[PDB]
C-alpha cells in the first residue's frame, strides 16, 4: 500500500508522458513567428550530441539565399543530422542556428516548418488518392494549386492516365504508383508547399538512367532559387552545388565549391579521383 516521501506527490499521469520515446522540443513561451525573409542559414559553432562523442563539433557554415549546400562524408558523419537540426528535430547543446538572422530555436516550431520542404529519401504515400497525397504539402491547397505542383513535378500526364485521374486512390489500398511516379509526388508535394527552403536527403538507391535523369532535373527545378541543404549521394549533386561541406565525424573538415575542392587535393579529391578510377 502507502506510497512515500516524494512518490506519493507523484502524478502518474506524467509518469506515463514521461514514459513516450520521441522527447522533443517545445517552443519558448512567447515564441512569435520566423520572419522569413529570403531563407539565409546560419550554423554558428554548432556542437551537438544524442548521447554520452560529440555528433556534430563546432560546426559553423553559412546558405545564401537560393544557394545549395551539399553535404557529403562518409556514412556516420553527421550530414542527416545536420538537416535535423535545421528541422530542429532536436535542440543543439552550443552553438546558434539561424535562418535570416533568427535563432530557429526562439521561434514557434510550426512557423520555421512552414518554411522547410523536406525531400526524404523514401516518399511516404497515405492510403488516399492522388490529389490528396500531394496536397499532404499544403493542406489548404485547392485542386488548381495541386494540379499545378504536379505539372512542375512532371506528374500531371501519369496521374491524368490513371483511371480516375487525380481521384486514383493511391498507397498500398490504390493503385501502385511507379518509382518514378512516387518520387514525383514527394517533388509535388514540396512544390505545393513553395518552402523558401529545401532540406534534400538523396536517396541511396537509383532507377534507371532515364527516370535518374528525370527526377534529377525535376528535383533541381525544385531547388533553383531556394536555399538547399542536401544530403548528396549523386555525384551530379554535388558538381553543380554552390557549396560543399566535407564531414567526417562531427568536422567540417574541408569546404568549397566542386572545382575547388578537386584542386586542393584532399580529402574530397580522394574520393572524386577514387570514383574516376583511372
Ligand atoms: N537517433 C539517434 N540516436 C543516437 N545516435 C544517432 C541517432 N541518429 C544518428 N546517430 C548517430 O549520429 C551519427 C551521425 O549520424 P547521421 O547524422 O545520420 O550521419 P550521416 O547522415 O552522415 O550518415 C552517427 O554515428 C549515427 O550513428
Amino acid at each position: 500500500l502507502v506510497p512515500r516521501g516524494s512518490h506519493m506527490f507523484i502524478d502518474m499521469e506524467n509518469m506515463f508522458d514521461l514514459l513516450k520515446e520521441e522527447t522533443e522540443v517545445k517552443d519558448l513561451p512567447g515564441a512569435g513567428p520566423l520572419r522569413f525573409q529570403k531563407g539565409r542559414i546560419e550554423f554558428e559553432n554548432v556542437h551537438f550530441s544524442y548521447a554520452d562523442r560529440e555528433t556534430l563539433q563546432d560546426v559553423s557554415f553559412t546558405v545564401m539565399p537560393g544557394q545549395t549546400l551539399a553535404l557529403v562524408g562518409p556514412s556516420g558523419a553527421g550530414k542527416s543530422t545536420i538537416l535535423r537540426l535545421l528541422f530542429r528535430f532536436y535542440d543543439i547543446s552550443s552553438g546558434c542556428i539561424r535562418i535570416d538572422g533568427q535563432d530557429i530555436s526562439q521561434v514557434t516550431q510550426a512557423s520555421l516548418r512552414s518554411h522547410i520542404g523536406v525531400v526524404p529519401q523514401d516518399t511516404v504515400l497515405f492510403n488516399d488518392t492522388i490529389a490528396d497525397n500531394i496536397r499532404y504539402g499544403r493542406v489548404t491547397a485547392g485542386n488548381d494549386e495541386v494540379e499545378a505542383a504536379a505539372q512542375a513535378a512532371g506528374i500531371h500526364d501519369a496521374i491524368m492516365a490513371f483511371p480516375e485521374g487525380y481521384r486514383t486512390q493511391v498507397g498500398e489500398r490504390g493503385l501502385k504508383l511507379s518509382g518514378g511516379e512516387k518520387q514525383r509526388v514527394a517533388i509535388a508535394r514540396t512544390i505545393l508547399k513553395a518552402p523558401g527552403i529545401i532540406l534534400l536527403d538523396e536517396a541511396t538507391s537509383a532507377l534507371d538512367t532515364s527516370n535518374e535523369r528525370a527526377i534529377q532535373a525535376s528535383l533541381a527545378k525544385v531547388c533553383a532559387n531556394r536555399t538547399t541543404i542536401v544530403v548528396a549521394h549523386r555525384l551530379s549533386t554535388v558538381v553543380n552545388a554552390d557549396q560543399i561541406l566535407v564531414i567526417k565525424d562531427g568536422c567540417i573538415v574541408e569546404r568549397g565549391r566542386h572545382e575547388a575542392l578537386l584542386s586542393r587535393g584532399g580529402v574530397y579529391a580522394d574520393m572524386w579521383q577514387l570514383q574516376q578510377g583511372q
